[PDB]
């Protein structure tokens, strides 16, 4: 009755497979890991304490192609299988994924102890904006960084800011290859060579200033695209690396963070600090509540992240207006009808208050975002297990929750014929959002305590947007100029593209092009240009 004869065999075994031909040890390598990952996602599924796994073939790289690619539609088939909690693996990430307004919940007004956006995202934003904020830092801190910026985004800011958002446009229609409206009477453009260019010219002017903006007529301009060559998904797997692109992202937020510190030292130098623009607001108002101060580094940190994250969500958000609107002259027509009757035939100025009276264009920027949510995908990492409500279900720490109002956005249940662009389905509702009930304060304001609202373009808790009346605001102004000034269509067989959902946002498939007309050939936009 001897079985230590097998353990010997045990011994012998692993020295005969030591000792394998490489051809034969090298394929080991690949068909251990293999065979493994298939016998433990079969294991995994006899749990009741787990969500479905999603079955996947490739080790460590999961449904990564196929989420990478196409992940509302992913999300669709999934639901269909499984029902709204599932899991995948993604490049050796576990991604929990809570479809619907419970996900919201779940996942936006999740405990502080319980998930950690920082640990989703640091690893991303930190070596595009800088050291010290946003995600390099506790949220505590990243809570009030969001009441400062706050501070700067004001109604009486925005007062100030829709005249030289206007001048910025007319500028651009003025001075661009893309227009010269005063050589040009119709002209063809890409959507996503325009409106990346417009959204840095009006929001560097309104937030960052004059200096700012005269800097982005020079070369000065290059380090923004190099250091926005750094935000992308790629450096989400692979951060850091030695190629140029990891060192020109890296020189240009040194150079341009640089920038911003030189500005404010001038500024406090001269005491040339007023109420102008965030460089001012941050330079007054940016000391902690427990004493400290944010440094000069840390506030043009945070300035980039800023304004780099505002960049592409607007860009991409008014992109697809246009592209809405090309295929739908009913539709241009009726805002151009507004703009006719909120200001007097053309011969009211465009304030911040007479945006406010324009519910068709507020309700065509709401429907564009109900359409396109600019970030498909909101991670957390989870730090504690948790268990989800009115399930069996468990989520270990480590695993990450992941959670899409996008997807819900694009559901008949909640949005009739989801697929349809209608403005009109928010008639008598054309707010940017609303809190149906109760609010609580994080740090930055009030804002709504539920977040089971279909409609989540700006999130929820304490993760929230703090931009959104700044993008309406933006959003607001380009396109009631745009609307004034011209009509515009597709090429011949043309229509609105696919989203390419493999950004770091969800702008259009390019190149999508528009061919635009002035309604009025003839006018002219004053100032000088070389
Ligand atoms: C159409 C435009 C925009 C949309 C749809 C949008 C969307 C969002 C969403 C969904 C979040 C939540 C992120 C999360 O829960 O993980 C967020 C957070 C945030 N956004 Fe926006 N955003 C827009 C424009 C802007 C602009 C223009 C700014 C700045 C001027 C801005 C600054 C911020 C900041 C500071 C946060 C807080 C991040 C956090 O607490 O983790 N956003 N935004
Ligand atoms: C972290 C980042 C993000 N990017 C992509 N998928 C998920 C994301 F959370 C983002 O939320 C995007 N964003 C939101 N509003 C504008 N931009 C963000 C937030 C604050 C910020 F200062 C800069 C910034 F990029």
């Amino acid at each position: 009755s001897i079985v230590g004869e097998a353990l010997e065999y045990v011994n012998i075994g692993l020295s005969h497979f030591l000792a394998l031909p490489l051809a034969q040890r090298i394929s080991l390598i690949i068909i251990i890991p293999f065979i493994y990952n298939i016998v433990w996602q079969l294991l995994y599924s006899l749990r009741k304490d787990r969500p479905p796994l999603v079955f996947y073939w490739i080790p460590w790289v999961g449904s990564a192609v196929v989420y990478g690619m196409k992940p509302y539609e992913f999300f669709e088939e999934c639901q269909k299988k499984y029902g709204d909690i599932f899991s995948f693996v993604l490049l050796g990430r576990v991604m929990t994924v809570y479809l619907g307004p419970k996900g919201h919940e779940f996942v936006f007004n999740a405990k502080l102890a319980d998930v950690s956006a920082e640990a989703a995202y640091a690893h991303l934003t930190t070596p595009v904006f800088g050291k010290g904020v946003i995600f390099d830092c506790p949220n505590s801190r990243l809570m009030e960084q969001k009441k400062f910026v706050k501070g700067a985004l004001t109604k009486e800011a925005f007062k100030s800011y829709v005249p030289l958002i206007a001048e910025e446009v007319y500028k651009y229609f003025r001075d661009s290859k893309n227009f010269r409206l005063n050589e040009r009477t119709t002209g063809t453009i890409d959507v996503m060579v325009t409106q990346p260019e417009m959204t840095i010219f009006t929001a560097s002017r309104s937030l960052l200033g004059k200096e700012m903006r005269a800097k982005l007529d020079t070369d000065f301009a290059y380090l923004y695209s190099d250091l926005d060559k750094g935000f992308t998904p790629i450096n989400f797997v692979f951060p850091n690396l030695p190629l140029e692109h990891y060192r020109k992202r890296d020189h240009a937020q040194k150079a341009i963070s640089g920038t911003y510190m030189s500005l404010i030292k001038e500024r406090r130098k001269n005491n040339d600090i007023q109420d102008r623009d965030l460089i001012d607001s941050l330079m007054k108002n940016s000391t902690y509540k427990d004493g400290v101060k944010m440094t000069d580094q840390e506030i043009a940190n945070l300035l980039i992240g800023v304004l780099m994250g505002g960049q592409h969500t607007s860009a991409a958000t008014s992109a697809w207006i246009l592209l809405h609107l090309a295929e739908r002259p009913d539709v241009q027509q009726e805002l151009y009808e507004e703009q006719m009757r909120v200001l007097d035939g053309g011969k009211k100025e465009l304030t911040y208050d007479l945006l406010q009276e324009m519910p068709l264009l507020n309700q065509t920027i709401k429907e564009t975002l109900r359409m396109h949510h600019p970030l498909h995908s909101l991670f957390r990492k989870v730090m504690k297990d948790m268990h989800v409500p009115n399930t069996s279900y468990v989520i270990p720490a480590g695993y990450h929750v992941l959670v899409s109002p996008g997807y819900t956005h694009l559901r008949d249940e909640y949005f009739p014929n989801a697929h349809q662009f209608n403005i009109h389905r928010w008639n008598n509702d054309s707010a940017s959002s609303y809190s149906v009930g109760e609010e609580v304060d994080y740090g930055f304001g009030a804002i709504s305590k539920g977040v089971s609202s279909p409609y989540l373009p700006f999130g929820g808790g304490r993760h929230r947007c703090i931009g959104e009346h700044f993008a309406y605001c933006q959003l607001g102004v380009l396109m009631s100029i745009f609307i004034r000034t011209l009509k515009w269509h597709y090429p011949e067989g043309k229509t609105v593209p696919p989203p390419d959902f493999t950004s770091m946002v969800t702008l259009p498939t390019g190149p999508a092009k528009i061919i635009w007309e002035k309604r009025n050939p003839e006018q002219k936009i004053g100032g000088r240009h070389h």
